[PDB]
């Protein structure tokens, strides 16, 4: 499924992100807008050989098992292929154990170039949240 822009901010609303770890909703707006250009089925692969999947572009070798990266770890205990579904849910859940991580949203590189230091707000505007 492809995402409207404030459709995303009020599902990714409702799931808890607003404010998660403090960043704010403009910010996974923006992740997901240079990720996946809120597309839930994109799939990039790396060359070490991982994926990322879904909306947030999660990588296989640390989060999901995807059947063939060798070495991964799975730590959010989910089929990749779950990461590509209409219902975010899962990738929202796999997110907010990464933004935990340690190094918060720098994980996402997109992030880190693209929306990191940006007015992020710009992102909601607009929307009826
Ligand atoms: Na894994």
């Amino acid at each position: 499924k492809v995402f409207g822009r404030c459709e995303l901010a009020a599902a990714m609303k409702r799931h808890g992100l607003d404010n998660y770890r403090g960043y704010s909703l403009g910010n996974w707006v923006c992740a997901a807008k240079f990720e996946s250009n809120f597309n839930t089925q994109a799939t990039n692969r790396n060359t070490d050989g991982s994926t990322d999947y879904g909306i947030l572009q999660i990588n296989s070798r640390w989060w999901c098992n995807d059947g063939r990266t060798p070495g991964s770890r799975n730590l959010c205990n989910i089929p990749c292929s779950a990461l590509l579904s209409s219902d975010i849910t899962a990738s929202v859940n796999c997110a907010k154990k990464i933004v935990s991580d340690g190094n918060g949203m720098n994980a996402w590189v997109a992030w880190r170039n693209r929306c990191k230091g940006t007015d992020v707000q710009a992102w909601i505007r607009g929307c009826r949240l």
